[PDB]
């Protein structure tokens, strides 16, 4: 028998590593606001979760929305059994409809507590270690042709075989970016051109027609699924859908249409690790390749990502990412590690992460039974 | 770290409690043939699982198929970590395609071992106790109409408030059998008419038109999904689909069509608890009412059923049944308990059931290292 | 009048002529396990049939399943009239649902008995000799450039005009294999790239795109039909479906969608010569090109293949294969022949084959009336 | 080895046993014009076939069309092997397109020859005796309440349990016919209202709505399939489709829509026994109830019908009919028999009928090798 005796909410800043990070149609990242949920039990077990967006207009999700949900839910979540992850899921969904991003860090703490109570890592409770090290990608580059060929060779020797070309702000120069990058990677390598919902549908098509002879992954060219499918009418490139993959309902529709070659799964865009796990399991059973990820964050959100990716079948997992190494600051102590281009989950009980209390500060809100 | 060190296959007879069990187009269960899989490990943890068909021609499943599969798979499973349920699932699926019924006892034994290794019941590893005592039904087999009135008094006495009327042997007398049964039930009580694929489409339509002024659940009127949809065109009765619900592919088709009011989920028909869980979770998310069951069997089969039912949201769980109480003989020691017409899962680690070695006899096959 | 008086089951090892057979996503048939069914009658007419899998995970079928089926069904088949193939078909399908592969050798033995009782070869009862010598293909060859050009020349000289490029284990080098083999063929000639369910959907699309300028038959690129259709969205190459063609239900779907250019018909994957003939005749009437085959096997299986091929209209028959020539051991005495790259059925009554009792050994099971 | 040496065409009058035969929207058949084909071989095996329309405007078929087909095709069939029924089918279809009704007597004669060459009845060559005595219907009656009771009592005692009401000339009084006939038959019995393509779609709907509380079979209410489907939008009655079922293509459409509860199969409307068998087997595999019959005719047409019925699975065979007993004159010697309201095929080799050369008179056309 277990009871939740306390809920606290922490908030901190996570500056970008380079200082400047561009995405989509001219968006700006410099500081990302983190929300850390800490849940305490009468047996002295404590779990932590995290939601951090990559921009406040990236998905149907913003940083102040975690506080507002917690204020309604946390008094109603006190005295309840936290290792019963699905029971907590249904209770949080009975308290407020939608708002999945805000429930996400609570759910990760519940999975963390389940892991500690069972003496097992989170990947074990998600089915086992189906992937020994998730493959990763490098977000490189932007620079000169001679510098690009050098930096790709530094990524190649480090073990990276997959590269993201960040596009979506100017379809015409994006054509030039794609055309110049692809002869610079060698035979076995993957390039994904992510527009981050950035192109208008006509301009997306012009780019597809101009790069029709080329082998790359066309990733989220437009905002809606319907615009993306309209681009797909012309585009033969393996299409990766990301921001529009908001849950099981959209996954069902992507499957019904065979509407993408890769589905990108962001844990908090799917509304928590419980819902993210169910969407991937559905997509895997329908033999759809997936990426296992979250929007942004430090060690705590990255620990959930690592366990999500390790529990994905190796045959169908395209990549994952090391979200904690995109920041100069931290949210938790521990989390996942990176070894030779691959992302590895912890094998210790729970999420393998505890809150970095000194980085976060005193809690901004607090509910004790 | 854990390894499978021994696999034993057991076979035993399970005689029916009321002599004959009339189901379908003229079939009968007097003695059902149980198949029990016992898995040993190097840490001394033992898991067990059971498949028992309710008739050898009922679904795409028969008792001798378990032996056949076990001969092919069991040497390949020795030395493997049975706690990693999804890894075993994919291993078994890599070794043979389909034949899910035969993989089902092995899958139940893994969830048993993982349960013991975590110190938790199977319902906790399936999400939590989302239902505290599954509302039960009792099947009233194909007998005379004067002696099913007394059987519905006998089953109501045992605390059941839901009754499955076995029909499907003759549409004409089945109309009479339905019309006589319905005014013999009190407020709050439900009836389902299960034809067990027995009716021809034209006859099923005739039955549906003749009983249009009545409230009962029309269950699997014909063999195929398509046939049942042809009936549904005319039949306004809530339709339960059962035998044709073979997996997630069918679940997807049923949801796309909104093709039933109830989907029955038999563990062995879905290919084990791992796959059953996922079809359950998919249907609940699409707000399809479910029944959590298996085909037939003793305490071991019933243990997996009870944990499956307990982790199903009570809002969407129509019923389950106590399979172990249909037989005069046992497969297991322990298992689930029933109290006032509700089925309760065990709260002890693992499945909460061990093999009844004295009832089972010497194993028919034994693989060790 | 005729009655089955004895059913015997034989099992034997069929080793591959060239050691190992590399198919699909990295699989190997070093030794195949043959299942031979032998049926005796009260007029002393004997029938025989064979199911042998090309890998135990190739389709929904394994070698131990025949044994399992026979144990349940054979006591019920004694005393029954084997000439009446549809009655026997019916009976089997009443005893078990699905498991068509296991029913397949029984069905072939019945067609064998009907042929002997009517004094006609099996092709005659299948409709007549609609093809005089079925075209064949060679697997060809994974070698040098000169050694390939020379080995294709000797197969060409021997009468072969069609070649199978075995692919499916590595999309990237599979591109190279297709690109290197096509300029080595001359122009009346046909290449089929069989991935054997090997590719992930995205990689199959990459391959199809990189070889869009090339004329070849793209064969079963992915596991499921839906995945193959997703590849077909992009690939203009004639598509051959094979392992997903499991029955009439699927053929209807394929025809409705116009979803392939060639349908590959494996006798045992269709559930026997009775269901294979009906699926064949359905596709032919809808003007779909067909291949007439089976999974694997000796002379007994090949005899069923040859008569199946001989009764396929020449205009729509793509090829067949000499399965008996892939092994170093025999299941049968007699069987079909190969002349100038073409497969010829026997013209003597029945299947044209008797069991090689010296090779088969002691029967593993024997039921007598 | 066998060769067609001689083809003869005969023509004869078959007067209706009860004067005039009222069907559809104002049609009457008093004398039907039979076309009998007689095929001789070099081994002295003779085969016969028959097509007789029930009215020249009944289906896409008339009596004079057999002559026309024969004059074009018969010189091209001399020297051919008649036992190879699919080779003959495909030769005919190569010589002319469509006109299957005219090919139908030739097809029957080839099945006759094959049965003689193999020493087996045609039902054996169509799979076996899957129905022992096909159930029959009586087209009765059409008169007063006192006279209908006496007529249904003699039919009941004679074994009949199924009754056709000939309607379709006046929807308004067809409502009254249905309404007055249905309560004059007991629990087990059945009744089909055959409008024989006769109602206009709005009138068919008015009839459907007026009788929406009644248990009968709505048979071919309108001419086209689409008109029938429009009626079916409103009509919950089991729908029987007949004249519009012209072949496999239409049977595929019917299956896809699940657009009927019974399909009526007329051998000559399907283009002969070969296509008729393939269409039936397809519908039975899709679990559609069928009627096995033909348009009209004497002992030769009825022999083919009885063999067609006998090889239809009894679970799915609704009824058949004794065509020879509707006429006062003969086309053949032998044919099927009737006992206790069931139609029985012959067990002797071939069709079980020879041409009644004395009734047929001089051959109208004669082709010799
Ligand atoms: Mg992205
Ligand atoms: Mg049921
Ligand atoms: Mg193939
Ligand atoms: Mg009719």
């Amino acid at each position: 028998s277990l009871r939740i005796t306390r809920i606290r909410l922490y908030k901190t800043d996570l500056p970008y590593v380079d200082g400047s990070y561009g995405w989509g149609a001219g968006n700006a990242i410099t500081v990302a606001r983190a929300s850390v949920v800490v849940i305490d039990t009468d047996a002295g077990l404590q779990g932590c979760g995290e939601f951090t967006p990559c921009g406040e207009n990236y998905m149907i999700a913003h940083s102040e929305g975690v506080d507002a949900f917690a204020r309604l839910a946390a008094p109603q979540l006190l005295g309840q059994d936290p290792r019963q992850v699905a029971r907590m899921e249904r209770l949080m969904d009975h308290l407020v409809q939608g708002h999945g991003y805000a429930k996400a860090p609570f759910d990760a703490a519940f999975w963390d507590i389940l892991g500690q109570a069972t003496g097992q890592p989170v990947w074990m409770l998600l089915g086992g270690k189906l992937c020994d090290g998730a493959p990763m990608y490098r977000v490189a580059p932007q620079r000169s042709e001679a510098e690009t060929r050098a930096e790709l060779a530094r990524h190649r020797a480090a073990g990276y075989r997959q590269f993201q070309i960040k596009v979506g702000a100017d379809w015409q120069s994006d054509i030039d970016r794609i055309r110049a990058c692809l002869p610079l990677l060698e035979p076995g390598e993957k390039a994904m051109a992510d527009a981050n919902q950035g192109w208008r549908v006509d301009n997306a098509i012009r780019l597809a027609r101009a790069t029709r002879d080329l082998d790359y992954i066309l990733e989220q060219p437009c905002r809606s699924y319907e615009e993306c499918q309209q681009v797909r009418r012309v585009a033969d490139q393996p299409m990766k859908l990301d921001e529009c993959v908001t849950g099981l309902h959209m996954a069902q529709r992507i499957v019904a249409d065979r509407g993408a070659e890769i589905c990108c799964l962001k844990i908090s865009n799917l509304g928590g690790l419980s819902k993210a796990r169910r969407t991937r399991d559905f997509l895997i059973d329908n033999r759809m390749p997936v990426v296992a990820e979250d929007s942004w964050g430090g060690e705590i959100a990255s620990a959930a990502v690592a366990h999500f990716a390790a529990s994905t079948p190796e045959e169908f997992l395209i990549n994952s990412t090391d979200l904690m190494n995109y920041n100069t600051r931290s949210t938790g102590l521990g989390g996942p590690t990176v070894h030779q281009g691959r992302l590895y989950a912890s094998d210790t009980p729970g999420l393998g992460v505890t809150p970095d209390f000194n980085s976060l500060g005193a809690p901004v809100a607090d509910w004790a039974l």
